[PDB]
Parts: C-alpha cells; structure tokens; sequence
C-alpha cells in the first residue's frame, strides 16, 4: 500500500447501463479495477463524449492521469471509486459538488454527499456534518459516467459555506500516515 498525499483511485469500465449509485457498487464489485491511479487532486473535467471512450479518461483525471497503471480500453460508461483520508480538525463541513452523473462521498463510513441518479452538470450544496475529532478521518468516493459529458468536482468548506477548498495533495493521505 504504496504512501503518497492523495486517495487510492480505481477506474471501471463497463457496456451496461449505469443508473446509479448501486449500479455503479455493483460493478466495482464484479471485477478487478480496470486501471488504477493516485488521486491527488479531485478536480476532474468538464469534457464531451464519454468518460469510457479513447483518451477522454486522461483528459477528466488531467494532473493525476499520469500515475495510471495502464490505458483502458474502450467502454459506454465508467467511473471511479477513491478512497483513503483525508486530515481534518473538529468541527463542522459541508460538502459542494458540480457533477455530471451521481456521486457518493463518505466520511467515517458515513454518506455526506449523495446523487443516486444520472444528470447533466449540476452544483449541489450539501447539508453539513461533524468531525469530532482532529486527524486523518477515513474518506470514499464514488462517480459515474452513463455517457455523455463528463464531470466531478466536490469542494469542502469549514466555514458555513462561505469559503470552499479542492481536495487535494495538502491534506490527503493514502494510508492514513503522514505523506512527504
Ligand atoms: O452527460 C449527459 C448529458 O449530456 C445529458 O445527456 C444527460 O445525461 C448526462 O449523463
Ligand atoms: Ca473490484
Ligand atoms: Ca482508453
Ligand atoms: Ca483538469
Ligand atoms: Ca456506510
Ligand atoms: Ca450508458
Ligand atoms: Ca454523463
């Protein structure tokens, strides 16, 4: 389990249909990942004509497509599966995510951040949580493609909504030790 500052990223392809979050679980499920990669900076796309197809995954995961493991072929729909951790101090967040299809993020194991279903680009403020105690807190994600545009970029704020922040290299971790 290699330590770097980022989440454990997995790529899956598939020619069914993705609806939602369960189909998307159940094909994460079903296979070894398609290609893996280090998710250093969880802001990916906009782009056109299918996350799945030709090289429109490197484009979405830009900055972090080099740490690939390999190119996957060609498929309808895809999407990702993160997860590793994320430093936070006590207190209250909320997540707000611009995204074409759902998403799932949770926290602790729990969900702080859900669309069970396909649409076009849409920006989601979502309801607050608590983080009760400082430190790396357990963290996963799940997107999906269905075809189509392409996008996913949740931002966190500590402050009430006011400020938001990517997440990214400052304050992931993969394995929960201190990345240098
Ligand atoms: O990305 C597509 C969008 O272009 C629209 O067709 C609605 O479904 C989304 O998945
Ligand atoms: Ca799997
Ligand atoms: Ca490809
Ligand atoms: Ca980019
Ligand atoms: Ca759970
Ligand atoms: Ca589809
Ligand atoms: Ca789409």
């Amino acid at each position: 389990d290699s330590l770097f500052a980022g989440l454990v990223g997995e790529y899956y392809g598939t020619n069914s249909q993705l609806n939602n979050i369960s189909d998307f679980r159940a094909l994460v499920d079903s296979k070894e990942a398609d290609a893996t990669f280090e998710a250093a900076n969880i802001s990916y796309g906009r782009g056109s004509s299918d996350v799945a197809k030709g090289t429109h995954l490197q484009e979405f995961l830009g900055s972090d497509a080099s740490t690939l493991s390999t190119d996957p072929g060609d498929n309808t729909d895809g999407g990702i599966y993160l997860q590793g951790y994320v430093y936070l101090e006590a207190g209250t967040y909320n997540f707000k995510v611009t995204a074409d299809d759902g998403y799932e993020i949770t926290i602790n194991g729990n969900p702080v951040a859900t669309v069970d279903n396909n649409q076009s680009v849409y920006t989601v403020t979502h309801a607050s949580f608590t983080i009760s105690e400082s430190g790396y807190q357990a963290i996963d994600m799940i997107w999906w493609d269905q075809g189509g545009d392409y996008v996913f970029q949740p931002t966190l704020s500590a402050d009430g909504g006011s400020t938001y922040f990517v997440l990214d290299s400052a304050i992931l971790s993969s394995t929960g030790e201190t990345p240098y």
